[PDB]
């Protein structure tokens, strides 16, 4: 194949969302979901009776559902969070202004967004497709946590004062803002929860927000996969525009990221109403680009396996990543994985290296990294593979306490 | 050694717990607390103003942390939760009534559980001790799930009337109460989120709680160690004492069960107050029956352990059960136990045996299992090992769907 594609929706479910999932379901290919859960409540200011049915729908039909966290972070965007809060946050349209204030209660966001899911469809974790627990987002923000060595920010996502399209606006990715800062610490504390989180490489969207009726300004199929094409194997987040799309600090090259290219979109993109005639003028370049993708020799896939899965019988070589129940691993030497021969926190094929920062079994620690244990601080001193006997409070030798 | 005791504490943490956990710390043990976090809001009615202190406390000294739900379901004993519903219910005394309703929403208590501890306490999850998204045990009820064959309720535990010591109070465990019906699939929506749950055998406690000043009453440290003497393989949950404390169908002779006793008591207990002289009274209690059974030749462990963690080296019998990252597993072959040999989803050395009714991997399913699969039920038709490629809705020489 030329590649993979990775088509991800974001901000559903909502109305508009059935007809999407009906598309690309016609189109013989999955796609992953970033719900915010508070449509379910139907506070999210959008089309949105029919929410429950699209996330039924979605996993009905085998799509991958993440976590986006529940409200989008809007309860940033207001004094008092409450039923309109979507509407009032709306009508003054600074919903990247402020968008990440305490980094606890944000990252609890998504947390009870898993409540509200598993409150309104009760039988969703007997859904293998159901990945809330799992695979995040965060709101406006093109940031990664993705292994241990490849981790980034959107250094420029959100602001506290001028939206990004206003004049005078000004980002200093070497000194980001306030809501940049905490936004960071959201990845933070999600990453040590297990989650993985994934930016995107290009947006199907208007030229930015600050753009008037903005489901009308989408481009074509064609022109789209023309853009897909310039993105692949370019490092596209860095290069994207806007400024505050950007991941400045993408590991460009980085190998688990060659040959893909993970599209944003926004499901209320492809509704008739306040934003434009989205129904009607976009779902058929949904359409058509699943189409002429395929046939310029793209295949799709989902989040849950952009990280490749362990498989039996896959020959590694050393350095190579694969997910493991949730988990990230790296191979300690070139192999041909057998039945009994899983990653795990004891396997000598394998060490975990996924993207937290909490002391962890089976990592190979460097020189110069941190780890939190039993609440303290501890700066890695001699690199090393981690065992159960040798936690920080304890080898005065690996580690030494901050501070 | 004699056997293995296991001191629960249940519904900390309150300020009489700081002074509990100095005594299990002189007294050279470790135990489980079950918490509460609601106390850390201040709303729990207790004096409680050192709470976090307590929790910091408990952690520090290597204590387990479980999960006892947010607010021991005094939402169901008001008619709308807020600040004074602690005190309201202790007003009443109504804690054992419809303490049940909505078993969706009585679950998540517990998911709220972990978000004001990790509110209170951010760097929580840097401590090992603290397994609150992994061991859970439920207000009232003297429950389990352990594993897939060590499951059990108890049926009379929370009534639709009246309290269990009031003149007229009837209990049928043939025909439970919609109480305890409920809080039987509240243990069900725990368990497919990956928790066990686990009962007592003998209960530190008043005479009677029906009665004021419960503290006073407290069995002294000679006499309770015959009362855990007698429960050594004796089968307690079905003898224990009043009704409202059995666990009926407790499977007598489970294996994982053998030479072990499960302590209950209450941190409250253990404080000068309105419940008696708690403090003056029963810490000297603790501290001698730890003395006393210590020089018995019991040894005291913790609840993350009470299924024993996989270790390499050692040497399994095809049967046993061994816990390895919160997960349950059983032995498929006799064998000794090496590095790359971890028990999970693709082992041939081990199946799932977690006391979940989700559809998992690598679970020896039996006929007549039933199990949930994308929201549908279906019967085991014929016995296997669950694999990718054998999913319910594929396989219906191995499964028939339930209508
Ligand atoms: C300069 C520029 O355009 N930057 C783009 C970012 O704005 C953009 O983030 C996305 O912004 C839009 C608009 O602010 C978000 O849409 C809002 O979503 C909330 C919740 O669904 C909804 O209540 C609002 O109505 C809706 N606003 C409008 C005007 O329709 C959208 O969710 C943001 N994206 C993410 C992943 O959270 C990013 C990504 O498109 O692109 C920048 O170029
Ligand atoms: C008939 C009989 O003896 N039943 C016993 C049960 O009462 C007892 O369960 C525990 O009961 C106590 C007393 O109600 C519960 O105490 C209450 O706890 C809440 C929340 O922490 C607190 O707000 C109330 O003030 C407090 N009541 C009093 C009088 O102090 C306690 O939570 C129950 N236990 C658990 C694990 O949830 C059981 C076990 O001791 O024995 C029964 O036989
Ligand atoms: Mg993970
Ligand atoms: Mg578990
Ligand atoms: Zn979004
Ligand atoms: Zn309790």
């Amino acid at each position: 194949p030329k590649g993979t594609i990775y088509l991800t929706f974001s901000d559903g479910p909502v109305n508009a969302s059935v007809e999407v999932i009906k598309v690309l379901n016609q189109g013989g290919v999955k796609a992953t979901f970033y719900f915010n859960a508070w449509h379910l409540d139907g506070i999210g200011d959008e089309n949105e009776d029919r929410a429950l049915e699209a996330l039924k729908l979605a996993l009905d039909s085998g799509h991958i559902v993440g976590n986006h966290s529940y409200d989008h972070m809007i309860h940033n965007c207001v004094e008092e969070f409450g039923p309109t809060s979507g509407a009032d946050c709306n009508a003054t349209g600074n919903h990247q202004i402020h968008s990440y204030q305490d980094p606890v209660r944000d990252a609890a966001s998504f947390e009870q967004n898993l409540i509200t899911l598993e409150k309104y469809l009760p039988t969703i974790r007997s859904y293998p497709n159901y990945k809330g627990y799992e695979l995040a987002r965060l709101p406006y923000t093109n940031g990664w946590r993705v292994t241990k060595h490849f981790q980034a920010d959107g250094l420029c996502a959100t602001s506290d004062n001028l939206k990004p399209w206003e004049p005078g606006y000004v980002c200093d990715p070497a000194n980001p803002s306030n809501s940049v800062k905490a936004s960071i610490q959201v990845q933070n504390i999600l990453a040590n929860q297990g989650y993985q989180t994934h930016g995107w490489d290009v947006d199907w969207a208007p030229e930015n927000w600050g753009i008037p009726m903005p489901a009308n300004s989408l481009t074509e199929a064609v022109p789209f996969l023309a853009y897909v094409d310039k993105a692949l194997n370019s490092c596209s987040p860095t290069t994207i525009e806007p400024i505050n799309s950007k991941t400045q600090e993408f590991p460009c090259g980085t190998p688990l990221h060659a040959d893909k290219v993970i599209v944003l979109t926004h499901d209320f993109l492809f509704e008739d109403g306040k934003r434009g005639m989205g129904a009607t003028q976009n779902l058929p370049k949904l359409a058509e680009f699943i189409r002429i993708a395929k046939e310029a020799g793209y295949v799709f896939d989902t989040m849950d396996n952009y990280t490749p899965r362990w498989s039996v019988g896959k020959t590694y070589q050393a350095g190579e990543y694969v997910l493991y129940q949730g988990v990230v691993y790296k191979a300690v030497i070139s192999h041909t994985a057998q039945q009994d021969w899983a990653p795990s926190s004891t396997s000598s094929l394998w060490t975990n290296a996924d993207p937290a920062t909490n002391w962890t079994l089976n990592v190979s620690y460097e020189q110069g990294d941190i780890v939190n244990y039993k609440g303290k601080r501890y700066l890695v001193s001699v690199p090393h593979v981690s065992q159960q006997d040798w936690t920080p409070d304890t080898q005065n030798t690996l580690f030494t306490a901050l501070e």
